[PDB]
């Protein structure tokens, strides 16, 4: 089982969430390839992967803005090979704002219109993800559980 | 049965969608109160209504921006009386862009965190809603059908 985890993180919260998900996946036998969105090119990005998990934090004045390193990948998701792909999404956010982890719905919606098979509701973390450890760990165990 | 329909529309597409939904609801016996979001104040807005339907088009450079007359209502949705409220959302958009009818997910997500009961997946219209008439009519009939 091969997993690709791509994260867009600016203050490291979503990356720490991505490290946590990866440890639980590797702990379970999965060969997990974890890449920072600022380093990938969408072209054929998911090829060869049994499971893709994408994480992205959210920002914006009013509007819902995706983490800047993630925007490029999101703009070209139709080129990543998502058609029929097992996927699920997660991301950190903050309920003080208006659009709680809005980047997650946006990615989910587009993956869905792209034929990807979303295997679990996205994980949305409020505040320090370090205080959400069992939620992350639990969310990865249930996603391995949905495949 | 009393229905409130609030729409945020800039070029009139979502308002025409809102007129269509209203005709099918009134055609069915519902007493339908249709209000342009630029005219409401969120404070107690849904009081006394058996069904609330909110429509909003989407815009934004990159980001996902809600129709400006709708932003105020969306920023104060926790004050509208959504807790346990039968609701569903619709809106026009355009697939040429990146976030297809992204305002709809955003409103749905917040209504859900606010305890509203979403009675049907939101209706998302691509292009001229006038060419989507049976989809709108059909979507309102199934939402009356979900209550
Ligand atoms: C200007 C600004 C706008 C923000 N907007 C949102 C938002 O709309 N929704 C949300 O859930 N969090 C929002 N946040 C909170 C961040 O997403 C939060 O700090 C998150 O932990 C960042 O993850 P990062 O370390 O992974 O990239 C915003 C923060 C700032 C400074
Ligand atoms: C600058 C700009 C950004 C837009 N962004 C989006 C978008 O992100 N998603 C979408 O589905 N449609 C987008 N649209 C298309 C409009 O939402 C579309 O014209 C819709 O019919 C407008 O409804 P209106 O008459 O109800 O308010 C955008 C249009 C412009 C001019």
């Amino acid at each position: 089982a091969k997993a690709l985890i791509v994260y867009g993180s600016t203050t490291g919260n979503t990356e720490y969430t991505a490290e946590t998900i990866a440890r639980e996946l590797a702990d379970a036998g999965y060969e997990v390839d974890s890449r920072d969105a600022a380093s990938v090119e969408a072209g054929g990005l998911f090829e060869g992967f049994d499971l893709v998990l994408l994480g992205c934090s959210t920002w914006g004045d009013d509007c819902i803005e995706l983490q800047d390193d993630f925007i490029p990948l999101f703009d070209s998701l139709e080129e990543t090979g998502a058609q029929g792909r097992k996927v699920a999404c997660f991301g950190c956010g903050d309920s003080s704002y208006e659009y709680f982890c809005g980047a997650v719905d946006a990615i989910e919606e587009k993956l869905k219109n792209l034929g990807a098979e979303i295997v679990q509701d996205g994980l949305r973390i409020d505040g320090d993800p370090r205080a959400a450890r069992d939620d992350i760990v639990g969310w990865a165990h249930d996603v391995r559980g949905a495949i």
